């Protein structure tokens, strides 16, 4: 009985490891929505899903759109 | 008749474009060998391959591997 669960996740792909070790590392960069957005990662032949590190990394790359438009 | 294809590809998924609209960015950052170790996008709803623009940073990930280990 939690929250309705978030758009697709809001941390690692599921769980937290090395990042360094990710055989596929995947960026949901999509515009402005809910849908992809966030990081993502294929870890090795072990892990594979979204990513979502409290890494606002990726929040900002979607955050420079916003701020682009932000020059007048 | 050019010298057989290579792994993957050397380029960027196919072409070059702003990789700022790339919805997914994905990166076969695999260990040392040849199938994964470039980048790799999933440009928004037109273009999606790997990723290899002249950019060395995702040699340069995994090259730390080597690196880390010439620690001695």
């Amino acid at each position: 009985s939690a929250k309705e669960l978030r758009c697709q996740c809001i941390k690692t792909y599921s769980k937290p490891f090395h990042p360094k070790f990710i055989k596929e590392l995947r960026v949901i960069e999509s515009g402005p929505h809910c849908a992809n957005t966030e990081i993502i990662v294929k870890l090795s032949d072990g892990r594979e899903l979204c990513l979502d590190p409290a890494s606002p990394i990726v929040k900002k790359i979607i955050e420079k759109m916003l701020n682009s438009d932000k020059s007048n």
